[PDB]
């Protein structure tokens, strides 16, 4: 059961609300995104001009390739402005977005179609091939829409099809529980599942933790994202649409540091979001050499960050970095906001929707100092911005449901003032960076060459990445004798080949046997407290 109102879409509430304004003449011309790619190109729109192109994007998906009210979309594209426009398209005209890494190979993208049975995909050159290799086994699959400057046979051209389309979409009137996306998330064994998402769990609180991250109406904001992470549309795009706010976009190709500081130090960025790891990256850097004194705002999810990188960036830049917390099936759940103050190794307190606390083995609240597993209450009163499910599959929804609350799975302590320590996964998934990663996945892959008997991934410590996806396999005996440096360069290409390369084994053990249960189940707890001092 929630509280909301019968109806919500944060295209027609929100983002029509700021073009209204520019056109009735109540706010001068805004910008609301602006994109580089780096090498010299740029592009601007403002919430008006945004709005008339999200409307012609609205009209290629509905009008154009005749998508219905209800439909599954898959989306898999680089940061380009297409993917703003697209989503945006899809919230409009009622469609479902399934957002997905360009990283994605093929055998990936076959079990996201399938699973889905999504009507739709729009792709960009990055994954055409791959995508192809796998269509004709998806026969739900009705639109193929390739965003590009080269035509492709067999896909429709999205750029020309844009360009043709009316700038006036009437906006489907959505309900505030009706599904709006769904985000494919890796669990502790088998392979990833289907979060479903509202117009309201996502825009309407997107709409209440407007500002959190310090940012004002006339700022622009640099949201540092794979487009397939959550992080993406709720900090990217709602966060500073809400407010009437520029989200910055840089293509980022290769995800270069130097790059990166330079965008900070060349552009009025005054607010930024990014995993741990772009921190870390950029202090790594000559930080003296590119100043930034117009950054006001630097706040961080995804991954733990580390009390040494939080005093590094305030020695060497003089500002703070928030941290916050969530995951995909509750978006953003704890953080600590601008006029908070900031604990070391605490990643803050309650989202103003949530009534976040530790709980033990049997579903109650515990006092603070005590470790247990972080939850949301979600009985008897769902918070607005709790996803709606796992799709296809009440039970593994029921399965994180311990009384009363929602289990994030991850371990943590309470303090004094509600701040939230984090202690660790509470079961298999690993944290590489920004991504979260189910260990059957890489197994998966893995056992698919032949040097490999048996294999268990975990996650493991490392000095300069924080987290990373530890293999340990089980060599067949004509293995033995192989270089073991050359063998783990051969396995970890094997699996970059085969499945999204964020995944990949950045270590490889090779040992005689794995521990098991009594019924023969292999024990990654085991494996992983040895892994960690
Ligand atoms: N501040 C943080 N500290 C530690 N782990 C985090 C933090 N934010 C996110 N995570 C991890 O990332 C998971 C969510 O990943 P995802 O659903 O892909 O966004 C959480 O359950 C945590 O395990």
């Amino acid at each position: 059961h929630q509280e909301v109102p019968a109806k919500f879409n944060f295209a027609s509430d929100v983002l029509d609300h700021w073009a209204d304004m520019e056109k009735a003449g109540k706010r001068p011309p805004s910008p609301a995104l602006w994109w580089v790619n780096g090498k010299g190109k740029e592009l601007m729109w403002n919430f008006r001009e945004l709005s008339e192109n999200s409307q012609q994007a609205a009209n290629v998906l509905s009008g154009a390739c005749g998508l219905q009210r209800g439909d599954r979309v898959a989306v898999v594209l680089p940061r380009v402005p297409e993917w703003w426009l697209v989503i945006l398209g899809c919230i409009r005209a009622g469609l479902i977005f399934m957002p997905g890494t360009i990283q994605m190979k093929s055998t990936d993208i076959l079990y996201r179609l399938q699973m889905s049975k999504a009507k739709a995909i729009v792709a960009g050159d990055e994954v055409i091939q791959e995508v192809d290799t796998v269509a004709s086994e998806c026969p739900s699959l009705r639109i193929k829409l390739l965003v590009s400057e080269k035509s492709c046979d067999g896909w429709l051209n999205f750029k020309k099809l844009l360009n043709e389309a009316s700038t006036t979409h009437h906006c489907v009137e959505t309900g505030s529980q009706e599904a709006s996306a769904i985000y494919f998330t890796s669990g502790t064994s088998g392979l990833p599942k289907m979060a479903e998402h509202s117009y309201s769990s996502l825009g309407l609180k997107a709409k209440m933790d407007a500002g959190w991250t310090g940012l004002q109406a006339s700022d622009i904001m640099w949201t540092i994202s794979d487009t397939g992470w959550i992080l993406n549309i709720l900090c990217s795009l709602m966060e500073p649409w809400a407010l009437g706010a520029c989200t910055f976009v840089h293509l980022l190709p290769k995800f270069d540091p130097l790059v990166i500081l330079k965008t900070l130090s060349s552009y009025p960025i005054k607010s930024m979001m990014g995993a741990p790891i772009v921190y870390r990256m950029l202090l790594q850097q000559d930080l003296s050499s590119y100043k930034f004194p117009h950054l006001q705002n630097c706040v961080t999810v995804g991954e733990s960050l580390l009390p040494e990188t939080l005093e590094n960036w305030r020695a060497q830049t003089g500002l703070d970095i928030r941290e916050s917390y969530g995951q995909t099936e509750t978006g953003l759940t704890c953080m600590v906001s601008k006029t908070m103050k900031i604990k070391p190794g605490y990643m803050g307190t309650a989202a103003s929707c949530y009534d976040v606390q530790i709980i033990d083995d049997k579903g109650n609240v515990l006092p603070p100092g005590t470790e247990g597993d972080i939850g949301i209450r979600v009985k008897p009163i769902r918070p607005i911005g709790i996803f709606s499910g796992y799709v296809d599959n009440p039970d593994k929804t029921a399965a994180n449901i311990r009384g009363d609350f929602w289990l994030l799975g991850d371990r943590g302590i309470k303090d004094e003032d509600g701040y939230f320590q984090f202690m660790g996964r509470a079961d298999d998934i690993i944290n590489s960076s920004g991504y979260r990663i189910g260990p059957s996945e890489v197994e998966n892959a893995l056992m698919e060459h032949p040097a490999v008997v048996e294999t268990a991934v975990i996650s493991s410590p490392d000095p300069v990445r924080g987290e990373v996806v530890k293999a340990f396999v089980v060599l067949a005996s004509q293995f033995l004798s192989h270089d073991p440096e050359q063998l783990t360069k051969e396995l970890q290409q094997h699996v970059k080949s085969v499945t999204a390369p964020y995944k990949y084994p950045r270590k490889i053990e090779f040992v005689l046997n794995l521990p098991k249960t009594v019924t023969g189940k292999i024990q990654r707890a085991k494996l992983r407290d040895k892994e960690w001092k």
